[PDB]
């Protein structure tokens, strides 16, 4: 909510209490799941044509007691904007693949974990140098693209490190360029998002699997956008990119999701979505096995704008074995149930 | 301090920072106990009868420097309210029982120490569902209640596990209800309240002393308000619930705290308050010893709302003995020094 | 940006985010080094002439992923003004030295770094008691002063211990009291600045170099500010108080900076600075080894007070050798380019 507008600065503070709940046969996915993020979009005014912004949105737990308390910034970053030219930010940001890929991450709870965060440059992540278009140079009502940069982020140790280094491997990434180019008309969608980036000497040589020289991404994503309805799916192919359990990457993936939502008058946007994430040839004894499937259908319910309440039910299609169990992949079913306020 | 309010959504963005240092003979409550809230509560109007709203607060330490920084939510929940009905609000919040027992927390540093934090259904705590009722649905001008329910809260490690599992053991707890109902009429206060928690796996199979199926909590409470005058005290008996130093629990605990504060006109505020917290006979070799005793006398300044400042004189009448020893039980005093913005 | 003032008790709500990326030759000073600040100056009217005061200050680190996220209190203090008379405030902020070293303080990212965080009494730390007198009791425009004392902030384990006490040797300190004496007049300004703080038996009793009962500081600074120029140069002698890489303290230091500026009016502001930190006779066979040494040069753009970008080129005149090593002292160059919302 802005707080504050005057002499061309404007800042709004914002934020939300969710007070969510899991329940699950898996015991390890059950219980108090409440959260709470607090952020800021900033914006000020230069010229009649260019226009500067910052902005900020943090995480913290409040499922944990006064001990721990885990809690992390989600987005972070500063930026210019000039008139039909562009805009460019520096910072934690989304990757330029979520372009697209977000559009099936629309369900309130669930949904949009073929990718993970700091995953190269497939969703969240440090370091983004990110050129955006929007309606082509104010050319083409529509038309909008990026051309995104990504800085290596290794390890804390010697070999292969930055100053921000990790000494987790899956959050670890190098050098990449991504692109995106989304076309919007009538409610209707095309868009197609491709990534390539660079990977670290840790992560070939902690012995995982899916290693290479580099993490790619295809991406093609339709959605429809109008008359109370929401349709939306999307294709991701990856090679040596998406994560598979603690075992490592995936050689090959196969992404796709899907969702359909309806919003009645009154309050109530019930759901009806699926996914999946089959992996192919992954080697080391597992082959053709699928990372992630499951159906999900519940429905959020819209006091207004400020405060809403919903349900949410996954529904897990994966069977226990072997590579759902080295890999440490729920099995299980889990079901939310979500009351939050915002502002 | 309320920062936004607008077509019936309202916003109130407020915190303190309290310059605090604690004198003793004892090191380790010693030093600089310099600390910092921030919280926001929320509120939207959705109908004449309905309103919703959520609420935070973190509190940062700010007695320690650049590397460790410990810091963690208090209470966090969202929740609905209808007019003459009730309210109903689930995550971090106030356990039931605080309700009569938090009538006797009104000393600026010390005090409301027979519960600890996340100390089942005793005070603050993950995981509250709560409803409330002001003024008897109306009718009786004057009574209030509240029936909540706190889900298991376990460990992290396979057996008794949730998702939010802690490896600590006195924060851990079981499924619980608990109860109250205060009436107050003229100043004068009326409370009783009652809890019962089941326990988890690790609480009794760690070895540690006051174990059983349950922890249970029966409270009796009176207050006066009026006249520039507050007298309060309280009495709490409990089994296998109070904590007792590092060994375990007490099988079962007397605990009684009682207050007496009058407001000056210019500002100062003294107070005279006593705590007692006799454990009988807890098994193990100690047999009925008592788990705290201390005189409380200082008085706060209020220079107006927004300033005050502090002096707070902990008496402690433990004596120095193997119970308070092995247990690890603060048997020096404290003196308290603040100084205290807040908005 | 004030988003509160009401009733006399006024609340400035600031921060920004700074969108950095460190190039280096050295691994682990090279990446993205993007963070993010949140504070609050508080105010409240008490009277004609007291008026109370709050201020906290947070950073939080946008260059680390979801896992870990670094971030820490900077300064949060609450305390009391009264006209003519003087102020006091109590909690982490600025030694009382910094009142003269901070004017060569004024770098975008580099300088300012011939002390360190938590380095007694020398820039911020926590448990500071400040008495300041701005104007001489309003009799002498121009002459202000401080008189400071810094509670002990000892160690974790037992021996000299404090209930806020941290493991790390360089961030502990004794009791201590400094001063400060400025005086400014047609932009011209004298300053000087004494601190003398007692040492933790860990201090001296883990073995490292520049060890001794006292740490003491002593500081002489100049500086010009006016017509767009800002010409300030200051010089620093201690004993046993400058950190000399992990190998321990400096016997003794002469520490020396010098910065020059200019504003143009369009928005550059170009400076050229220069750091020296001579270690005399540091004993363990070293003896007269410069701590630290470079030139500083590179220019801020303000677009305006809410968005700037700039470069800043540190050029490190140090060479590598055994001190430079053992101590582990960056002798390699660094760049950086921050581009900054601020609000």
């Amino acid at each position: 909510a802005e707080i504050y507008n005057k002499d061309g600065n404007k800042l709004d503070l914002y934020g939300k209490v969710e007070g969510l709940h899991y329940f699950s046969d898996n015991d390890s996915k059950d219980g108090d799941k409440t959260y709470m993020r607090l952020g800021f979009k900033g914006e000020t005014q230069v010229t009649d044509q260019l226009t500067g912004y910052g902005q900020w949105e943090y995480q913290i737990q409040g499922n944990e007691p006064e001990s721990d308390n885990s809690s992390w910034t989600r987005v972070a970053f500063a930026g210019l904007k000039f008139q039909d030219v562009g805009s460019f930010d520096y910072g934690r940001n989304y990757g330029v693949v979520y372009d697209v890929t977000s559009w099936t991450d629309v369900l309130p709870e669930f949904g949009g974990d073929t990718y993970d965060s700091d995953n190269f440059m497939q969703q969240h992540g440090n370091g983004f140098a990110t050129y955006r278009n929007t309606d082509f140079f104010g050319l083409v009502d529509g038309l909008d693209f990026a051309v995104q940069y990504q800085g290596k982020n290794g390890s804390a140790h010697g070999e292969g490190m930055t100053t921000n280094g990790r000494d987790d491997v899956f959050e670890q990434n190098g050098d990449g360029v991504g692109g995106s180019i989304t076309y919007n008309y009538e409610g209707f969608g095309i868009g197609a998002a491709v990534s390539s980036s660079k990977r670290t000497w840790d992560q070939n040589n902690t012995g995982l699997i899916g290693t290479g020289d580099r993490a790619e991404t295809y991406t093609g994503g339709l959605k429809y956008d109008a008359n109370n309805i929401y349709l939306a799916a999307q294709y991701t192919q990856t090679y040596n990119a998406t994560r598979v359990g603690s075992l490592g990457w995936a050689n090959k993936a196969q992404n796709f999701e899907a969702v359909a939502q309806y919003q009645f008058d009154f309050g109530l946007r019930p759901f009806l979505a699926y996914l999946q994430s089959k992996g192919k040839n992954l080697g080391r004894g597992y082959d053709d096995e699928d990372i992630l499937k499951y159906v999900d259908v519940g429905a959020t319910y819209y006091f207004n704008k400020n405060m809403s309440t919903y349900v949410d039910y996954k529904i897990n299609l994966l069977d226990d074995n072997r590579f759902t169990r080295d890999a440490g992949i729920n099995t299980d079913d889990i079901v939310a149930l979500g009351l939050v306020y915002q502002f």
